[PDB]
């Protein structure tokens, strides 16, 4: 009906529709503990060629992707099967993405199933408009030569169907958390990409202490090209002051800064959150980067925070001081 048809469209035009997406065993863990924990504003699919893997994970939508090639067994960090696989059932993955404002595709690189399908899904993204991000990581040294090659591949062909494309180097992680099995390391990564991934998301859904236009969010990222997460987080006096300048300075942020392009700052904190610690968050950031960069900044209320404001940096438009390697992302 026209008269209904009209109201209908109000609805929808009320919001926008976000949707993050993980694949393989990577995403398909983080997916879950968004799930579980809850995030606001946005729908969670996750795609896995592991049907066993895929049992114990939590999600709004599930999809068990290359039935044929995978007998349901993963695809052993064959990229080529993970690719192939996602093209099978490009279809069943266009329904469940179908009309979205904006996507999330996160993952582990270095996989088969995560390197693989990763970009098909950006491409699916893309072509039905979504403004497409993704978040991925990258393998530890730990892992082995093979192992980082595909993911620099992978990372390659992601390039190519993303408005703004964010990498987090897991190896710098040590530069941050002492030594540690390859087991323990993982759960470190485990926490950053939900901090990214959440942290992004919820800049743009959650209710802050600034209004965050959607429209700014799509402008700024629809040319993120290459972005860095930067984490940081205080409890002195000073905490505001102090989280900013420790996520600026995070390992995680591997690449000089002073000609960025565009920002997303993400300031988390207590009850007691002023918008003045919000301030200094953004003018510090803000000095760092192309002195006419746009930068989109929210402030949200932390449940759970008693008295530490945390701090997400993501700055976009570094790729022309990254290099892509075999052996992973050189300083350029
Ligand atoms: N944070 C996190 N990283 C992990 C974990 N397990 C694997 N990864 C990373 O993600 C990359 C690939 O993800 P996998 O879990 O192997 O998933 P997949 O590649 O989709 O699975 P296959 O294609 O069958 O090999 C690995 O190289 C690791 O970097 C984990 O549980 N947590």
């Amino acid at each position: 009906s026209p008269e209904d048809k009209e109201l209908l469209e109000y609805l929808q035009q009320t919001k926008a529709k976000i949707t993050v997406v993980g694949c393989g065993g990577a995403g398909n863990n983080t997916i879950t503990r968004l799930k579980m924990e809850g995030i606001e504003g946005a729908k969670t699919v996750a795609i896995n060629t592991d049907a066993q893997q895929l049992i114990r994970t939590k999600a709004d939508k599930k999809i068990l992707i290359g039935k044929k090639l995978t007998r349901g067994l993963g695809a052993g960090g064959n990229p080529k099967i993970g690719e192939e696989a996602a093209k099978e059932s490009a279809e069943e993955i266009k329904a469940a993405i179908q009309d979205s404002d904006m996507v999330f595709i996160t993952c582990g690189l270095g996989g088969g199933t995560g390197t693989g399908s990763a970009p098909v899904v950006a491409e699916i993204s893309k072509k039905i408009g979504a403004l497409t991000v993704a978040v991925v990581t990258l393998p530890f040294v730990m892992e082995g030569k093979v192992r980082m090659k595909n993911a620099m591949e992978g990372l390659e062909r992601l390039k190519q169907h993303t408005d703004t494309l964010v990498v987090i180097p897991n190896e710098k992680l040590f530069e941050i958390v002492p030594n540690m099995p390859l087991k323990l390391a993982f759960k470190v990564a485990d926490e950053v990409l939900i901090n990214a991934v959440k942290g992004l998301v919820e800049l743009i859904t959650k209710d802050g202490l600034i209004n965050v236009d959607f429209a700014d969010v799509k402008a700024v990222m629809n040319n993120g090209g290459l972005a860095m997460i930067g984490i940081g987080e205080s409890d002195s006096e000073k905490r505001a002051k102090e989280a900013v300048s420790m996520a600026l300075n995070s390992p995680l942020l591997d690449v000089d800064i002073d000609g960025a392009t565009g920002a997303l700052i993400h300031v988390m904190g207590p009850e007691d959150l002023t918008l003045e610690e919000a301030r200094e968050v953004v003018a510090t950031v803000s000095s760092r980067l192309d002195p006419n960069a746009t930068i989109i900044y929210g402030a949200t209320i932390d449940e759970n925070l008693e008295n530490t404001v945390r701090v997400l940096l993501v700055i976009t438009g570094v790729q022309s001081r990254i290099e892509f390697t075999d052996t992973g992302l050189k300083r350029k």
